[PDB]
């Protein structure tokens, strides 16, 4: 809620977490919601058919932070049985096996930036250079983006968290690009990402293709870039780097350690339950919105022994960074896929690196809800 | 001979020797003299005889066709070996650029030409097909297949004009240590990344062969080769397929795309010339002998309009059958990129032929302007619209 200098969470989880399970929170908008922190009580609310995300749109109901957007085509603010036909289309395209014809074009991004990275001036930012390109390049690549308005993708996602109309401005370059790209696309015989989406549509409604288009690229940004740039920080502040340099069978479970500990937001979407609803916790009444704490949830004792250790080693994790339920992230092979190549390339590329300053001096987001570092500097 | 033209036609001098003349004196841009050979006959024979030297036109008192440069006179540059270094290196590049890599590159080819077209589809029109399409869709292949970051795009594309030749200056020489020191730093980044691009099959050539000039000089060329000849020809071919009408055949009846990327690849051969070749003692050509020391400018595209071989030479025609033509030349140094190279001509006119089915000139074809300077010729902008 509040801007922390580091990527430390707020002691109020831990307290919540003990004896204020289910207790209101005043978010940035100023208005109220019960805050989840326990998992069990965020694992329900996350798979319980009782929550809705819909109701969130209606005039009355309470906001995050203040503004608009609050689409009424975005996948994540729509109910069965809308929701459920978007998703099976999701399936469809993001087939786990579908991902085979593009492992190569991650491992090339990745191959192309750490390059980069290994031939640049040290010390180097491992943001600019490597965590932030990586993954909107991937999108990038897989909807049949020109190279050279990846920038432009990079500064309206940014903008869309600036100023309400200026946000509106910014969707409505994206929306427009991304109708334009599909039109231009549409008759090509394509086998990208791009392509599946616009062949759904002849199940996806224009606007859905669209809206989700956008989505799709904007997700798959954002997130992975925060994940990855806090994951390698901690990497390199433990020392845990050096386990995956001389013992690279660990990535697999770094990378989930990583997703645990390293989830970008305290927050989450709120629920509205359109009945009471007994949680593991305590009864939540209906027409009152509930926020899932995902972080939270990951680093809750009853759940994980020694939350607050960072282990790449650890062998029960399941966190709920990706989510839970019909809302779980659409993308989540792709990003984990991203992760472990990330960790793959640059611990084999480079395995003497190091952070280049004291911890202490790197510096956090500020505003934005989002957490990360604004800078990693290495060296090696 | 490589005078200014305002079109793609060829000089009148071509008919005139291969009617009566087939192996005379040509003065080149230097200033220095060869023999033109320009008959099917004779130039298929100077491409694959042993008894000719590519090596030997670097010996200071060889004749040169341009007049100073550093790419071209590079003793590691792959065009100017002989065997038995040259064969070694061919080998490399057959273990590389087998037919079966080849096929395994294909998404990305399509991946390209599939955003391109695209982007052409949605343009203001009319769009110039040149700066959308034909000069981006082969560096944007070859610069995805050396690991080079897009930014870098137009860096290697300024870099290639200089090389290929006005624009000519000493500058020609300035092009090829930035291009060559850019790569050799595009090298030390990728060892180790453990990429399975063409750049890193290169390298895993070199690590225990190519040496360290070899490999850094025949990336360079990999990628102006990739790019300035397709671009060209592509080009090329596209407007002569708009101007003839023979786009339509495509449109209505696909399978005949093929023999056009054939008939393209013979009517559109960029270059009035080709590499001189010296003889190593006399050679009995077809048409005559040629002496020892003496160089023959081998006429790729002369060849390719020799009425001996092809009825009706100066017809375009995309359903003509297969008659063997030059323009990836013969022998040992035939080119190296053939088959990625049909393989964009194929998919580039596969491709825009189904989005774009009624594409047409928008402009009256002399009203075209024809890039000046450089051993290539092809046209500057090939505006069209639907
Ligand atoms: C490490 C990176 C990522 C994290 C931490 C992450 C996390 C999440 C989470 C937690 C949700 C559910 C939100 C909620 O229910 O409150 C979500 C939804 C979503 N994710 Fe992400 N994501 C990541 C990467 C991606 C990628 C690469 C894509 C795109 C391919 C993507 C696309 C989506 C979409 C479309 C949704 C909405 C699904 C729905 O509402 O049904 N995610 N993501
Ligand atoms: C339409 C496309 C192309 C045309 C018209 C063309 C034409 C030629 C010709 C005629 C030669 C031989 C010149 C001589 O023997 O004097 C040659 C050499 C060569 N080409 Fe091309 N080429 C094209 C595309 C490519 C591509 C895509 C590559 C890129 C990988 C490539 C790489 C090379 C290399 C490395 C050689 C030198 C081989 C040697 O000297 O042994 N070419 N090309
Ligand atoms: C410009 C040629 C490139 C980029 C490559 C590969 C293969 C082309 C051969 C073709 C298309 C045949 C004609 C070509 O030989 C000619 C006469 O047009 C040219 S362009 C001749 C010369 N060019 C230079 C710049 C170089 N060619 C070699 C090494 S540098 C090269 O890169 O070939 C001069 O040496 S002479």
């Amino acid at each position: 809620f509040t801007p922390r200098p580091d990527g430390s969470p707020p002691p109020e989880f831990a307290e919540r977490r003990a004896g204020a399970p289910l207790a209101p929170v005043t978010m940035p908008s100023g208005d109220e919601a019960t805050l989840a922190v326990r998992y069990a009580d965020v694992h329900e609310v996350l798979t319980s058919p009782d929550f809705s995300r819909a109701a969130l749109l209606a005039p009355e109901a309470p906001r995050i932070l203040p503004g608009e957007e609050e689409d009424p085509n975005a996948l994540t603010n729509m109910d069965p049985p809308r929701h459920t036909r978007i998703r099976r289309v999701l399936a469809g395209i993001f087939s786990p096996r579908h991902v085979k014809e593009w492992h190569p074009r991650v491992a090339a991004m990745t191959d192309e930036l750490v390059g980069a990275v290994a031939t640049g001036e040290r010390p180097v930012d491992l943001v600019e250079t490597f965590t932030l390109p990586l993954p909107i390049q991937i999108m990038c690549e897989l909807m049949g983006v020109p190279a050279a308005d990846r920038r432009k993708f990079q500064l309206w996602t940014d903008m869309i968290i600036f100023t309400a109309e200026e946000r509106i401005g910014a969707a409505g370059e994206f929306t427009g690009y991304v109708s334009e790209l599909i039109e231009g696309r549409r008759g090509t015989g394509g086998d990208a990402l791009i392509d599946a989406l616009i062949e759904a549509h002849e199940r996806l409604s224009e606007a859905e293709l669209v809206h989700l288009t956008v989505m799709l690229i904007m997700a798959g940004y954002e997130t992975t870039a925060g994940v990855l740039a806090r994951g390698l920080l901690t990497l390199l502040t433990t020392g845990q780097y050096r386990t995956l340099v001389e013992e690279p069978a660990v990535i697999p479970t770094a990378v989930e350690e990583i997703l645990r500990y390293e989830a970008p937001s305290d927050g989450g979407l709120l629920r509205m339950p359109t009945k009471d609803v007994r949680l593991p916790s305590g009864v939540v009444g209906e027409g009152q919105a509930v926020m899932p704490s995902m972080a939270a949830a990951n680093r809750d004792p009853e759940v994980f022994t020694d939350p607050e250790t960072f282990d790449v080693r650890r062998a029960k994790c399941p966190h709920l960074t990706f989510g839970q339920g019909a809302h779980y992230c659409a993308g989540a092979n792709l990003a984990r896929h991203e992760l472990q190549v990330a960790l793959e390339t640059l611990t084999r590329r480079l395995p003497d690196l190091r952070l280049a300053v004291e911890p202490t001096e790197i510096e956090w987001r500020k505003g934005l809800l989002l957490r990360g570092p604004l800078t990693v500097p290495v060296t090696w």
